[PDB]
């Protein structure tokens, strides 16, 4: 896989942890 | 790492993501 | 080939894990100040 891709899945990453963990945690507040 | 590799990686990490996000909410609330 | 080393590539997975967890319990403390 080309470092292309991984600097994606990396940054990718971040911002979807960021975002998943706020949305559960909303999710909780419904 | 091989695109099939980096597929289950991705799927399964973001899976557990989910989860512990919901675990660390779900016992902070008891 | 740029072969990946296991031992790198575990670790970097248990790191993604770990800063996981330390952004859920963020979220959380700041959540309920
Ligand atoms: C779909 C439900 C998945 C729930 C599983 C929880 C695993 C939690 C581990 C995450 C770290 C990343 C490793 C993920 C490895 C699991 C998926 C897998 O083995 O992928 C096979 C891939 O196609 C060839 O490596
Ligand atoms: C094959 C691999 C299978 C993958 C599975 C590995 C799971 C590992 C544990 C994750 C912590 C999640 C614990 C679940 C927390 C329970 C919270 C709960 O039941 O309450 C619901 C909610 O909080 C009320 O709305
Ligand atoms: C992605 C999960 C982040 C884990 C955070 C754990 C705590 C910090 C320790 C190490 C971070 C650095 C390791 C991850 C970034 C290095 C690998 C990298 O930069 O991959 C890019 C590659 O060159 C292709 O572009
Ligand atoms: C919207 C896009 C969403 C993308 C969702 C991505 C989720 C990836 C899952 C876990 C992060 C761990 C990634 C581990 C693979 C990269 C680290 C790696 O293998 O780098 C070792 C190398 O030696 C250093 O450059
Ligand atoms: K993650």
């Amino acid at each position: 896989v080309s470092p292309g891709v991984l600097a994606g899945i990396v940054v990718g990453d971040l911002v979807l942890t960021v975002l998943i963990a706020l949305a559960v945690y909303f999710l909780g507040r419904l």
